[PDB]
């Protein structure tokens, strides 16, 4: 089979395993190990620094800088074929500071910032919080049949189980502006806590292969080759509003924006393998996200 | 069959049928909360779920309104908060408070919280609220009474209403300091929303009839005649213990705590009907509550 050919460490992704969470309904099953991928105690993905020191369970010692880039599994490094293949790791490879792995298979907003509220004050000093995020939160919203606006939702709400406040939704095109709500709402916490922990704040809209403007690789061809949403709804007008409303978003509240779907098409990409499927990257992938985001002021 | 009569609850507390009509709906990440838009001569609550306060001159408030240049504070808690065992939203604390002044007081209780979902539910809403004087935290008592009728547990998350992130309780007693964990870290995050908010901040550990040394009221023995959690579990060593682990964490966080059951044990209430059950307050104990809220400097 073609994904087994071309990327056979999804086959480890598929086994790598989610458990219930209170509150954050899922995250990922703890004490994995396996040469692709491998959790701490709390389910946080390794990070590999310079010449193979693995840094897990939050260790952090004195004089040690360290940052955080937060968001779904781009950021946690589904596709990659190694811990040390992935953003936090390149990113920590590179700059001066370390970067934890806040990524969150799945996640929403929501749940990237309660997975940072709920860790917080294992974490110290943090410089630096990135968030490489959004797709997810558009994604789930097509995907649901219920929506709360002020709450928003999280993928695997088969959880919920005469007035309600989960209302079902009668066109999704006509209401994807409530989607905003929860984006919005969560931005403003993440401002209230890069104040008060002394953090610079930066949002970065995730890449996804229909917004990046690229001629494929015969991998990719080959691998999209084998659902209505991220197809039909997922199309450029999509991608024009929705990139525009987060950017509205951010200079409102004078959060730095980056849109890593325009900033990779700016770059020369035609025929190089950067994705695994429509929204994982490859190793190379994660090279050329890593080189733009420290390019693009992002770290 | 000889004539039945009213039970005991319904004979001397009729106005606890409405609470158990009120209703309770799912919502994301919170798991539950109140049935919105509910109407009845005891309980009401607006568009969100969040029950009505009634201010001075009878004027009710609800929906997040505010008006230009109001003074208004938050009471953050439990079904205490919320007001179970009132006959009507105006003999609510929220709605006593905000009749003395001088702010208006927001009823963010929410019926059975966790000290989680009392937070999570005020950064969901906070961005709507406008400016707050002072959050009041009404609580404690959830966090331990939901620890041990739970059979599983993560120290990191807590509970609510291959391996695991929550794990199955062995012994609650011996694992009992676990449940402090979250309550200091919950309280680590208000600490730095009142920093980021700019408002006052202040524990109150919330009532239990057991907890109060009281000669009983005629009333309260009949309805307390009829789960050893609160037999056993809860009893006078727990209240010491439990009492002083929320002073120490309070005290180290330099936040101001105020011991609601020593409040009222030093009072003179003997007799007096206060209790509905063995958590819930009448309106008089209400009353009483908020004067010794107001007494204590905790409002």
């Amino acid at each position: 089979e073609t994904r087994d050919e071309l990327t056979p460490q999804m086959k480890e992704y598929d086994r790598a395993g989610r458990v219930w969470v209170p509150y954050l309904n899922y995250f990922h099953r703890p004490n994995h190990r396996s040469p692709v991928v491998n959790t701490d105690s709390r389910g946080f993905r390794f990070v590999v620094g310079k010449d193979g020191r693995t840094f897990s369970e939050f260790e952090r010692e004195p004089g040690e800088r360290v940052r955080a880039l937060v968001g779904g599994s781009t950021v946690f490094g589904v596709g990659a074929t190694g811990d040390a293949a992935t953003l936090p790791s390149l990113l920590s490879q590179r700059g001066p500071a370390r970067w934890l792995n806040f990524g969150g298979r799945a996640f929403s907003s929501t749940q990237e910032l309660m997975l940072f509220l709920f860790h917080a004050r294992s974490l110290g000093a943090l410089e630096k919080v990135t968030l490489l995020s959004g797709v997810n939160n558009l994604l789930l919203f097509y995907l649901s049949r219920d929506y709360a606006k002020d709450y928003g939702s999280f993928f695997a709400t088969e959880v919920r189980r005469e007035p309600e406040i989960v209302l079902p939704i009668v066109d999704h095109d006509a209401q994807k502006t409530d989607l905003l709500h929860a984006i919005e709402r969560d931005l403003s916490t993440w401002k209230l806590l890069s104040g008060a922990l002394q953090f610079e704040l930066c949002y970065v809209l995730q890449p996804l292969a229909g917004w990046v403007r690229k001629k494929p690789s015969p991998e990719e061809t080959r691998l999209f080759a084998d659902r209505q949403i991220l197809r039909e709804k997922m199309d450029l007008a999509q991608y024009a509003w929705f990139s525009k409303s987060l950017a509205d978003i951010c200079r409102t509240q004078e959060i730095p924006f980056l849109d890593m779907n325009a900033t990779l098409s700016a770059l020369d990409l035609d025929g190089r393998w950067i994705f695994v499927d429509r929204v994982h990257l490859t190793d190379e992938g994660n090279e050329v996200l890593t080189q733009a985001l420290v390019e693009g002021g992002a770290t």
